């Protein structure tokens, strides 16, 4: 019923208050739900659920299979999924009613022909490369694009619902990069309305812009990370500061206490040594688990009511922490992420330690790690 | 039935010859295959199969979860496990007829307990702490350990069929704190036996020791790393000179292919931008599927005949290459790792890419992307 080495706990209600705090942010825009990796570590089917019925009209995966399995579950609504490649499941997506976004030509004549043998018009959304450098369509191509599209449209086999692009830097308040990309988003929206596209959506923002660009939201926002309750940078403020409530708290269960000399060795590469006669507790969670290695010696775990840093390497399931005096036994409880709130150790707390991002971190937690689901409705965890 | 996005084709026969390779290597002494973590990544059912046909006398795994799931696919023979919490289930253990091993007291008396219920005894085996500082009981308390065992033994309750530690840097040839360990092994092995011990198997080395210092691999060798052909550091060497043969090799299918001006921004934060007018091409696959982050910028990758090197920052599902002035296509294969006598990128290239070991590297490919196996014999994948 509880595992009884390391679990994650989700609370699905601050899950839906966070969509709920989200929505007032952008009054005006609807908002979608971005659940893509396993809804960034959490479980995709139990979150997508609460999102919805806290208010997100729209859900948003990046690949295929992870929006098919959406529909699998029985969920409802408007999806859409951008990451394809040569020969993915499109007439599958058709039939299930699912927005696939296009980024070239080759995207747009698989899909045409997936219409066809489906025998229905395609949801197609048109996505820009505003400077990001990643998926969607450079300006030197958006013309011939766009009338491929509208062409397509008007042989019945696909229908453009929606127009849109992504940031690269919106994460880093007052960048320049933010103006420029919303300028040639604002131009190459316009080109395609001129052009015959007549979209249902057109949306930029995700996590950051949604919380710092009001003029960024239109008529769709894309939160994925602030839905977990975590902030997309510190420069942006912590959780509390943006109003939103962290929905994972990993927890372990200590599997070994016991004394060890001074001038003792601790882990690999002995890159930790006692600095006296302590008592040492093992953390029964590695690398493998989703804790990175990169934050040996750095790590927050909290641990018989105080905060203790990883003592020496981080091994593949399992690593060491020094309790100094205190005292602690096999099977006591350690947290090593959860509310800032609770005096818990952070996603960024450790994305500082590990040298990276929050995004990393509760993304990264592995499948290994179950996931146990607390808060929402009933049928929202199965 | 291939996948289009990003997979991992296992090699099979890779994991056969590498047994082969290694039981060699330790001619005098049995051979265990250490299958923890997914087998390292690799799928622990068909490696465990592969490996223990090849001649792997026994079958090595952290959690008793991992045993049990061995177990639960009827793979039969002499398996053990390691890390246990207070709690754990040492009843299915001992029902299954798992080798677990005993740290403290507390483990103990729950084995013992579980062998009554059970009705039938535990093979455990004493852990000794000979320098790691890791799991394992310290000299100081292994006078009393090894009592209680011997107690419960003559209860009927258990029976210790091993005695054996853990090496912290048998990965770096010549190091001091190997010698002091082994002799540690030999003191404290002795004590065991002359107090009643009277075990199956003594063993304490890994990979690394198991290739380097023949003194170490008395009755029992725990090879995990080596068994997928990678090589524990690069200090032993590479796999082709330890005679060892990668088994995995992770591919994916480009996703997109256009050409953008000189001066334009690549990826959050635009920490690269374009000498000049170039072709960029999109790899489908990030930090969510296993590509570290840190290796953004330095990533290893095969395209079109040639090593790209990731440009700017890695994403959760997906990474650029700057294709410069060679020309590729949408659906082409790259490939991330593989085998360096094909003149493809190693898992010790993304190592060193992202300044971490190897062993992170293939351990932590995450579960969304699926596997492929090859060689070994048909029942093996399953
Ligand atoms: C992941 C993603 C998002 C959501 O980003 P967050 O910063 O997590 O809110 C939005 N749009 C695209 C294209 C994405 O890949
Ligand atoms: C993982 C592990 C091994 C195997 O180590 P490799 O270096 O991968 O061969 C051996 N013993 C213990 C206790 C382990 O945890």
């Amino acid at each position: 019923e509880t595992p009884t080495r390391v679990y994650a706990e989700i609370d699905l209600d601050a899950v839906r208050a966070n969509v709920r705090a989200l929505r007032a942010r952008a009054p005006r825009s609807a908002l979608m739900a971005v659940v893509k990796s396993n809804a960034y570590g959490h479980g995709a089917v139990p979150c997508a659920r609460a999102a919805q019925e806290a208010g997100a009209a729209w859900l948003g995966t990046a690949t295929p299979e992870e929006a098919l399995e959406l529909r699998a579950a029985g969920i409802q609504g408007r999806i859409m999924c951008w990451l394809w490649t040569p020969g993915g499941p499109w007439r599958e997506a058709i039939e299930t009613d699912i927005d696939v976004s296009v980024s070239g030509m080759w995207a747009l004549d698989e899909v045409r022909a997936a219409a066809r043998a489906a025998g229905r018009t395609a949801r197609i959304q048109l996505k820009a490369d505003t400077g990001l450098g990643r998926n969607g369509c450079q300006p030197a191509d958006w013309a011939e694009l766009v009338g491929a599209a509208v062409a397509a449209q008007a042989e019945g086999t696909v229908q453009v619902t929606g127009v849109w692009s992504h940031f690269a830097c919106a994460d880093e308040p007052g960048h320049p990069s933010i103006r420029l990309q919303l300028d040639a988003f604002r131009d190459m929206l316009a080109y395609a309305e001129k052009e015959g596209v007549d979209p249902e959506v057109r949306h930029i923002a995700n996590s950051p812009a949604t919380l710092t660009l009001p003029e960024t939201h239109f008529d769709l926002v894309r939160t994925g990370l602030a839905v977990y309750g975590v902030s997309p940078s510190p420069e942006l403020g912590t959780p509390a500061q943006l109003g939103l409530r962290p929905a994972m708290t990993l927890r372990a269960s200590l599997a070994l206490v016991k004394t060890v000399p001074a001038g003792h060795g601790v882990s690999y590469g002995h890159h930790y040594v006692t600095e006296s006669e302590t008592h040492l507790a093992l953390v029964p969670a590695g690398y493998a688990d989703g804790i990175p290695r990169n934050a040996s010696g750095r790590g927050p775990v909290l641990v018989a009511g105080k905060i203790r840093r990883a003592a020496g390497r981080i091994a593949m399931d399992q690593f060491v922490v020094d309790l100094g005096e205190d005292l602690a036994e096999a099977g006591d409880e350690a947290v090593i992420l959860g509310d800032a709130e609770r005096g818990e150790p952070t996603a960024e707390d450790w994305a500082q330690a590990a040298h990276t991002i929050a995004y990393e971190i509760v993304t990264r937690i592995g499948g290994r790690v179950p996931r146990v689901y607390l808060g929402g409705l009933e049928h929202h965890h199965h």
